[PDB]
């Protein structure tokens, strides 16, 4: 079971025309995770849908959000080749262990405010931030995944009703990223009590309590973190705070002085590593080869093996 140059292992999950496997690149002995996704069980718009998910992860370059090394097509199947994140789900971590003190929640909060403000740099909403879509790598950082559903700002699509925004519930076009921000207070919430803020017997239930707005305060948590919640979970998204505002709350840098929480820069990607390219040409590829797939960069075999050797196994 071989694709290109990976080995395909274990599977970590399956859904609608899809699934995602663990997988070995043979080149330098990384581990990665492939998503594999049947294109002939899907309609052109469907085809368009999945074609816009892959150029958005070529936008994206976040320490917190997975990273796409490469992609390989035949006319029947997409790989996508990502980073892989050894530890799961966040949604499962806190089906596991409950809720998490709030320094802990802190940690890996900065981690996905900093990772969806980026996002909202590059005018990408996520559309779809969950629990279950925040994974946790070896040393228990938040990486982001799945941008199946995100768009550009500049549909009638509504992600998981619990974490959907009120304005979602009235069917009303909303603009963008005020949306992913509503579903992070959702996080915030789930991430210290364990539970969601606003649930329900059934979606008309969950409605209603959404449109109402009001969630229950446990007594450990901190009146700094109540006062944080208040930023996001406003009704009127034209209220809601921005994240670049929300950085700079006192609940955000509790003990982290001389670090407070900014907006992210990207660095420039340095693809002129000779060390790793000396590698790359004792392997096979030839000097003007990687030269040519580093600038375009063309997520093709080369750009991934140049990127792997640059991380850790
Ligand atoms: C495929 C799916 C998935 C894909 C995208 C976003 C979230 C979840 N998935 C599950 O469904 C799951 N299940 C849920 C049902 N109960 C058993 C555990 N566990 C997972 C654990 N690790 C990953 C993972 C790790 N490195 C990466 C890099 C890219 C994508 N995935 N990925 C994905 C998992």
């Amino acid at each position: 079971p071989h694709i290109g140059n990976y080995r395909l292992l274990k599977t970590l999950g399956k859904g609608n025309f899809a699934k995602v496997k663990r997988a070995r690149h043979i080149l330098t002995g990384r581990e990665v995770a492939i998503k594999i996704i049947d294109k002939t069980q899907l309609n052109p718009t469907s085809l368009q849908k999945l074609f816009r998910e892959v150029r958005i992860m070529k936008i994206l370059n976040h320490p917190n959000i997975i990273k796409l090394f490469e992609v390989i097509e035949t006319e029947k199947t997409l790989y996508l080749i990502m980073e892989y994140a050894s530890k799961g789900e966040v949604y499962d971590y806190l089906v596991e262990h409950g809720r998490m003190k709030e320094k802990e929640a802190r940690s890996k909060f900065r981690q996905i405010v900093s990772a969806v403000q980026y996002c909202h740099q590059k005018r990408i909403v996520h559309r779809d931030l969950k629990a279950e879509n925040l994974l946790l790598d070896a040393d228990m950082n938040i990486k982001i995944a799945d941008f199946g559903f995100s768009n550009e700002f500049t549909d009638t699509f509504c992600g998981s009703p619990p974490y959907a925004a009120p304005e979602l519930f009235q069917g009303k076009k909303y603009d963008g990223p005020e949306v992913d921000v509503w579903s992070l207070g959702v996080i915030l919430y789930t991430l210290v009590s364990g539970s969601l803020p606003f649930d329900g017997q059934n979606l008309k239930e969950l409605r209603e309590r959404v449109l109402r707005g009001k969630y229950r305060i446990p007594f450990y948590m901190s009146t700094d973190c109540e006062n944080l919640l208040k930023r996001f979970l406003v009704l009127n998204p034209i209220k809601r705070g921005t994240l670049e505002q929300i950085m700079k709350d006192r609940w955000i840098n509790a003990g982290h002085e001389e670090d407070e929480l900014k907006p992210f820069v990207e660095p420039e990607l340095d693809i002129s590593d000779q060390k790793r390219i000396d590698i790359m040409v004792g392997m096979g590829y030839s000097q003007e080869e990687i030269q040519e797939s580093l600038s375009k960069m063309k997520y093709d075999e080369i750009t991934a093996t140049y990127l792997l050797l640059g991380r850790k196994s």
